[PDB]
């Protein structure tokens, strides 16, 4: 509940003065998003993940997300969610300290970033389950994630799914905003129009399920089709099948359970929010799959 307050200068030292070069070329950079850069850190015998908030066009605004990340982190602690260890305010330089995830993000593991071997269909089902449980806990606690994507599903040594990035998270199937925030490749139709509903989180999870099946990122500029959702259309319009897209980097994948995960994904991806299943139903269908 109550978080440790680190001083900016402690964090600078622990991250080799926020060395922005990738860990692959001897830097501290593990990844980046639109609102910040994540660094590897070594605080008091603990390897940590330091997210330093930054405009990658946002104002501050940034501080609103900082207060929101801590507020949700204080109330939401669970087996399938990341754990915040601390924070740093000092001027415009805002940092959040997390538990270091040895298997990084689902997005990076599906693309085998840095020579990691491809994920077994067995681990993929475990991840899908864990990721769904984390969303259930957030919803049961009247919270909408708003940024469900494979980059925001982190993995430990045992490949346990851990939902991250709560900077956009909101306490709660029809609320309204103005100013649309999130990742468009994953965003539900209603979400792109201002609607704040837990049903949007489910849609996004369907996009994640297709990435899990195919090993393909939601959007790829140098791919035909660019969008993974266009391949969902091709399946539903008999122009192609799910087998034509099952990740070729698997051997333990059986069309039986693969078609089952696709069935769940298809329901998650219903155009009309009320036709989509709730998180508890998604959980049921995934536990039924194995
Ligand atoms: C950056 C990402 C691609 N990557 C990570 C995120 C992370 N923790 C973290 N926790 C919570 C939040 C938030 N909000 C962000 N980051 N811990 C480790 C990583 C990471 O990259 N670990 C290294 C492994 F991916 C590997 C050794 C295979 O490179």
């Amino acid at each position: 509940t109550r978080f440790h307050s680190f001083s900016f200068y402690e964090l600078k030292n622990v991250t080799n003065n926020f060395d922005e070069r990738p860990i692959s070329v001897g830097g501290n950079k593990m990844g980046e998003g639109g609102f910040g850069v994540v660094y590897k850190g070594y605080v008091n015998n603990t390897t940590v993940a330091v997210k330093k908030l930054a405009a990658m066009i946002t104002t501050e605004e940034l501080k609103q997300q900082f207060d929101q990340e801590i507020k949700v982190m204080a109330k939401c602690q669970h087996e399938n969610l990341v754990e915040l260890l601390g924070f740093s305010s000092d001027g415009d330089d805002l940092c959040l300290v997390y538990v270091y995830m040895p298997n990084g993000s689902l997005l990076d593991r599906l693309s085998c970033l840095d020579g990691t071997p491809p994920l077994s269909w067995h681990m993929r089902c475990k991840i899908a389950q864990g990721a769904a449980n984390g969303i259930n806990f957030l919803h049961e606690n009247h919270h909408i994630h708003r940024d469900i994507k494979s980059a925001n599903i982190l993995l430990d040594e045992a490949f346990t799914a851990k939902i991250s990035d709560f900077g956009l998270a909101r306490a709660s199937q029809t609320v309204m905003t103005s100013r649309i925030v999130g990742t468009t490749a994953y965003m539900a139709p209603e979400a792109l129009r201002g609607e704040i509903t837990p049903k949007s989180d489910i849609y996004s999870f369907g996009v994640v399920l297709l990435e899990i099946i195919t090993g393909l990122p939601a959007v790829d500029e140098h791919r035909e089709p660019q969008l993974l959702l266009d391949i969902k259309e091709e399946i539903e319009d008999e122009e192609k099948t799910i087998e034509d897209y099952i990740d070729k980097k698997m051997n333990d994948a059986d069309s039986t359970s693969v078609e089952a995960m696709y069935s769940v994904a298809s329901q998650c991806l219903h155009e009309k929010k009320n036709k989509r299943p709730d998180i508890k139903k998604v959980q049921q269908l995934l536990q039924e799959m194995t």
